[PDB]
Parts: C-alpha cells; structure tokens; sequence
C-alpha cells in the first residue's frame, strides 16, 4: 500500500516553454501536482527536475526536490536516477505523477500503486474515457485500448479504434458522434522503484521515439501493464499553450 | 508439420487459393462457402467442399461450423487462407503452423513489410506491430505505430519515411479446432464490431497472437504447363 510520489519536471519543452513554472492561478503548475501529491497519502513526494530556477521554485515551496540530468528522454528514465541517487529499496511503491497533470484527483494515486498487486502487473496506469471527437483526433491526446481485464493492448496518438463504418467515408467530422470504447492515458504511472531500475536497462526502442512515449518500452519488451478507467477526470495533460487555458477554464468555473 | 487448410470462401482466384494451399504441405483442404455455385465449381478441380450456413459474420466463425461437421480433434491444426496473397510464398504458409507451439501462442498470423506510404493512411490495408518477440500489440486499420514528428501535419504522403516501423498484416491464420470452438464461444467484442476485424476478439480476451514477418516473392507456383495449355485451349477456340 505504503508508497512515495516523484514528481518529473523536466524545464524545456517545445510545445510550452517553462512549462512546470507555467502559471495557473497564481502558482506554477508543479506545484499544483505537488500540493495534490500531499492530499494523496504518499510517505514522501520529491519532484524530480534539470534545471536550477525549477529546484528553487520548488523549494520555495517546500517540495523537497532531487536535480536529475538534463540527457533525460522521459521522466522514467530521470526517476531511475533519483531512485539510485536516494537509494530507494527495490520493493519501494512509486507514482510518478507527471508535472503536467495539475488536475489529478489524490483519491486515484492511492488507486494506481493498488493496481500493481490487484491486478499482479510490474507497471499501472489510469485513463479517463474520450467523449468528443476533436480529443480523440487530438494527437497530444494518447489514446489506450486494454483487454477485457484492463491489461494494456496499445497506446498510441492515432486514432483507435478505428470506427470503420463511421470514418471511412465521413462526411463531415462535426457530425461524429464516438461510441464508447476511448481511453485517454492519464500520465501517471506505479511501479516499483525495482521495475524503474529495469526499465532503464533495457535498450531505447525505435516504437518509444516514433510514438514519443516512453511506456512502450515496456509493452515492446513483453511486459504487461493495466490502465484502469478512473471517473470524473476532468482534465488531462497540459502539453500546449491551450491545453494551458483548459486547465485555467476547468477553474475558472470553481 | 501436420495442419489442414480451410479455405472460407463465399483461373478463379478461389482456385489459385487451392493450389496454394496444396503447395504448402497442408494434409486437408477444405473449401468451406455459403453458395451452391461456389461449392460447385470447388468440384471443380477436385476439392473437398463443406457448405456452411450464411450466418457467419467472419471466416473464423465460418470455419467453427466447419469443424462441427467434419468432427475434426480439437488439437487438429487449422490454417485459414482467407484469400489470394500472390506475393506469399508455400512454405511460409508451414511455418506459421508451426509457430503455434514454437511461440506457444493458440492463434498464429504472418505480415509483410510496408514500402508505400499510400498504404499507412489506406483503411483497407490493415497495420500491426508486436513486441521483440513477434507478439501482437494491436491491429487496425488506422496508421500504428503513430510517427508523431512526421505525422503532425503531414502537407504529401510522398515524404512518408517508413524507416521500417511499419507492418501489413496479411489474411492467414493458423489455430487448432479447439481455439476455433473457444472463438465463437467468445462474445462478440466491441472492438472487432468497430474495427471490423476478427482478429481483435482474440486479443480483447486476453489471448496472444504470433506473427511472422514474411518477405513478398514474385509469383511462386501460380500456373502449371497444364494449366496454362488450357488458357490458351480456350483462347484458341477463336
Ligand atoms: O506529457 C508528457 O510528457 C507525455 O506525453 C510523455 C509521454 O512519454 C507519455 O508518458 C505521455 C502520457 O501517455 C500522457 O499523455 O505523457
Ligand atoms: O477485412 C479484412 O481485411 C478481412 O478479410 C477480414 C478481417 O476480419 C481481417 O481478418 C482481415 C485481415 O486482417 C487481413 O486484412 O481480413
């Protein structure tokens, strides 16, 4: 049950510069992940970044905060380095809730590091259901089909399913009306701080760097992972400027 | 090894399919349709023809009927040969047979390589990827893997690089009778309803698909002297 949080914030980005520093209502957006990661039930929440001006934010704060390299391609591989770097046991339960998901409700997190053992997986992840079309065409939007049980089928930013019937020849994409079978991928993961230091020592694939999604390392090397179907989102990933005001709007109205 | 080949079906390409399956090494080929015509001219040229009932929204569920009829052992091994596939050789068609217990899996599959950007974005032209191992991810008849800095905003398939990420997944299965009665014993899935592949009820169950990369070779055993004396015997006849 016990688990600890890391929190990746990486400081460059293309799509939104100074993006964890971005302001939402008067505090960056770590620090809303942060504040959330408290509420969670976490026995320790350390926010993993590469650049100084983040660290001193976060310290401000009072985040307690571990400088990783900035050679990182994903938080994973940054959390592979804090977990050596504070000698996290093996055994050790982390969430890695990504700096971008400022909207995460605490009650889920506790959810996701109980998903390892109820469901027997190395790795588990949440996603919310995609109810309009313009998301589910969204290429920042990833999307993820699992089986019956929730185990992990594929994630990807192409749209999938494919509704055949309703795709094929449309006629007009305003007049989309998607059945219920999409997932948008939380970016949350549990896993042990054992199963981080693996990741890392399997080899970069070409499908993480097509995609630009670190999760199919796992999946392309046999390993299973189960995403469960969480309610009530209500928002998910801020990766550009609008997602940004997504964020700012979903509080707006209080 | 020891499989039987089933053709569902519904010069002919049907028989171009027969020929091929013969070539494979198969030890039974079966030509399961739903028409009188059809299971007619499969008397043809001497194939054993098993009418099943029109009721069959796919082949896999076509062939369970076929099984039923035939009384064939559930550990028989069934090769599905949905169609013609000119550019998949014979001994290719063994080879996924095999993999069932190579791979351990209970269903096996085979793909070819992609070298036209024209098929990613073709809806009919179905993609899949797998693992290290060859076991299947997903399948679909969107573009997978997504190729995000070329696919955002892609102004001319022409500048599609493929740098062989991609995968056309190719008609022809390999299963035993058994998996085949435990198919259609499945509930139909949103999923397949969707996609319109068969294929997806398998993997929504939580079952593992093997599949094979196979590379396409020219024409391999289409015609025989034989055969084409009689083309032009009839061509002839003018
Ligand atoms: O927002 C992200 O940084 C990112 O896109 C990184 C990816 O590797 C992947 O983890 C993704 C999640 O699937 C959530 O979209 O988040
Ligand atoms: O639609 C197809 O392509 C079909 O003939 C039936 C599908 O269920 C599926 O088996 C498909 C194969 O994936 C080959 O495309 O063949």
């Amino acid at each position: 049950m016990s688990f600890t949080v890391i929190i990746p914030a990486r400081f460059a980005s293309s799509r939104l510069p100074g993006k964890p520093l971005a302001d939402i209502k008067g505090k960056p957006m770590i620090q809303h992940v942060f504040e959330k990661a408290l509420q969670s039930g976490a026995s320790r929440v350390i926010i993993a970044t590469d650049n100084e001006n983040v660290a001193d934010v976060a310290k401000s704060f009072g985040a307690e905060v571990c400088m990783t390299s900035v050679n990182h391609n994903s938080g994973t591989e940054r959390l592979a380095e804090v977990v050596e770097k504070l000698a996290i046991p093996d055994n050790e339960i982390i969430v890695n809730i990504q700096g971008d998901e400022p909207l995460i409700p605490p009650v889920i997190v506790r959810q996701v590091a109980d998903n390892l053992a109820k469901f027997n997986v190395n790795m588990a992840s949440l996603a919310v259901k995609i109810h309009d079309a313009e998301e589910l065409f969204n290429p920042n939007a990833v999307k993820v089909l699992t089986d019956k049980d929730g185990y992990v089928l594929y994630f990807s930013r192409s749209v999938i399913p494919y509704d055949r019937d309703q795709f094929m020849n449309l006629q007009d994409v305003q007049k989309v009306q998607l059945s219920d079978a999409y997932l948008r991928h939380i970016g949350i993961y549990a896993y042990r701080a054992g199963f981080i230091k693996q990741y890392v020592q399997w080899a970069p694939t070409q499908l993480e760097n097509l995609e630009k999604l670190e999760q199919l390392r796992v999946l392309y090397n046999g390993e299973r992972i189960h995403v469960e179907l969480a309610k009530e989102v209500p928002a998910v990933g801020v990766d550009t400027a609008e997602d940004l005001e997504k964020v700012r709007a979903i509080l707006a109205a209080n």
